[PDB]
């Protein structure tokens, strides 16, 4: 059975033109100690940012720009050394957000057309979501959105959590879901400005990237989905279907608490906000809510397959954010095969729900069936 | 026959109230010529909602009504006879005294404690407690609190909050706090309050009542402070150390896997001696220096959490009376729980007969026959 990643990005080179050229996070810059730029990507490495400019001593700022953002060759290689046969690829964080108005429909539509063109170089192995220009208006969104269906291996469309600006209970975005779920597109939710960071205390820096990415990530996600849930979104545009990173954050185990909090809400339940047909959190995540498995571990990805179905999970590996430290960056990733370990641990190595996580669910999907045949076929 | 035991579970006692009543800001009780109960406004989100109804005597009443099932002790040992809860081990609930003033602070907290023994002395055997510290003091006043709650009766553990001396829980001069609970084998309960920046909800969010704050806002804020506590080797430097945490962690299970992988890929720390091979990993510390509440009202939550702590280290709760039924006995609220333990591990079981109650029963001591706690 064929393994499928859903969760795995790129910088296109010209994307990565726009963030050395910026002022402001997020950017790229190089420091003198090594010739591998610096990726500047989130607000909690603004502290380190201003202390790495102002003092050489001091450690460098954000992630290393490695040649695993922007070169396709370096994407094939991963696939092949960790055992993926076909990756879909999207836009890392932060996509278009931080981009005018006037701009952002131009680009996104070039940035668009490079991952087109990315996946014709490897036919049948590589397919991806487009990134909006959701800082434009909703008329240029809505004809982007037009153009990417029309776009050879576009499976669907990534997103992140501020919408236009106002989050995804904003009502001007729901013709935009509309527009998505009417193209018959999978919308890939995905984190970006995690939680403020005054929550992680003085004493964060020391702790590395560890709570922005282990915690503001997730946590964001799933703040971001329960605001569209409350707003009634997946009520009022029901063909939507939404890809929901690193399992939903941390959805699958909230979703009872979300579930009491709102049957036992005083202002909800005397405005009418409660009715006795009303559709459940449990209810969407059976029916329009997938869930990758990038959560690390057998417990967090059993209750995954518990609340949404082994049917609607995905494997991902988020490549290439979590390279190995001390091992071999061209040999297998420890990220990739902590999730893969975490399939085989809750469901079993050789079981069809195995099969189905690591690749089948994807297929059937993102409807890469006839792809696939061809090209173990004909290739 | 086995004994149900609710290990989350709150009181305000009158006097706790009369101070709220006098408070300008939250939190504070405040009383609505409209309203039959008080309005009790204990969190950052319902600021919005309380200007708006000091202005317009229109706009929605703010907070939440203060029912009489705050301060009734008699309504308690009502509420466990209805829903077949033989033990409750009750709490101060949130804020604490985390409001009050360093000086007034610890005669404050000494006489709350001493009523909080007391109630239990008016049910022997179905009532412990665990005692809130005055965190607002300095730390020597602190740790003489310790002391003194040790000595009192049916006193099981102390709970609070997520801001310990106004720093978090990561803070350095919260050390010595640790260690002396540590040492006086008081169990912490670590509980939520202060929850996220409210701007994280958005414009909408007053539309979705309380559902936000108390379903997200509170689990994620117990998160983080753990989260701080591990990294900064709380639980290495003091080992002794047992922790209670509310809604069965509030994330942590599920985000476990994730904390552990960023930790052993995170340059900056593997490359400055932060992650040696010697490491206890947040695996470890689960199954070893932390247990987990119930309250997750899922057996879907409840079998994470069973899986990262282990069935002998989940123990029943209720948090009541902060969820009553809305429309109308036995609350939902607590059903919801009871149903997930059946459901996850099954009726009649050991398992289920651990979590409901002997798990505990074993931990806590909670045998008044006797004056001391049996470790
Ligand atoms: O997708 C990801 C993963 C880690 N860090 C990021 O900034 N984005
Ligand atoms: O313990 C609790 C539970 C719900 N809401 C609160 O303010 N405190
Ligand atoms: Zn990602
Ligand atoms: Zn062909
Ligand atoms: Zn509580």
């Amino acid at each position: 059975p064929v393994v499928v990643d859903i969760h795995t990005h790129m910088y296109p080179p010209s994307y990565i033109a726009m963030l050395e050229k910026r002022q402001t996070i997020p950017l790229v810059r190089t420091f003198p100690q090594a010739d591998e730029p610096r990726l500047i990507l989130l607000s909690s490495e603004l502290a380190a940012l201003d202390a790495a400019l102002a003092d050489p001593a001091a450690k460098l700022p954000g992630r290393p720009l490695s040649t695993h953002f922007a070169s396709l060759a370096q994407k094939m290689h991963f696939m092949d050394t960790n055992g993926i046969r076909v990756s879909v690829i999207s836009l890392a964080n932060p996509w278009f957000d931080f981009l005018a108005p006037d701009e952002a429909p131009g680009i996104a539509d070039a940035v668009n057309a490079e991952f087109s063109d990315m996946c014709a170089q490897h036919v049948g192995r590589l397919f991806f979501f487009a990134a909006l220009p959701l800082s434009a208006p909703v008329d240029a969104v809505k004809a982007s959105i037009e153009r990417v269906k029309n776009l050879k291996y576009c499976r669907g469309i990534i997103l992140g959590t501020s919408g236009l600006g106002k989050g995804l209970d904003d009502p001007h975005l729901l013709p935009v879901f509309e527009a998505v779920a009417d193209a018959k597109l999978l919308v890939f939710l995905h984190p970006h400005y995690g939680l403020p960071n005054e929550v992680y205390g003085p004493r964060s820096e020391e702790y590395g990237h560890v709570l922005p990415l282990a915690l503001g990530f997730p946590m964001e996600t799933t703040i971001a989905v329960a605001r569209m849930y409350m707003a009634g979104v997946f009520d009022h545009v029901r063909n939507l279907q939404m890809l929901l990173a690193h399992s939903g954050g941390t959805l699958p185990f909230l979703a009872g608490r979300i579930e009491s909090c709102i049957v036992h809400d005083g202002h909800l339940v005397k405005t009418g906000k409660v009715p006795k047909d009303r559709r459940t959190i449990w209810t969407v995540l059976k029916e329009q809510i997938y869930l990758d498995a990038v959560i690390y571990s057998e417990v967090g990805l059993q209750a995954a397959i518990a609340s949404s179905g082994a049917d609607r999970l995905m494997f991902g590996t988020d490549h290439p954010f979590f390279p190995p430290i001390e091992e071999d960056v061209q040999g297998p990733w420890d990220s990739s095969r902590l999730n893969a370990q975490a399939v085989i641990k809750a469901v079993g190595e050789g079981s069809s729900d195995a099969a189905a996580v690591m690749g089948l669910n994807a297929v059937r999907v993102l409807s890469l069936k006839a792809e696939l045949e061809h090209h173990h076929h004909h290739h």
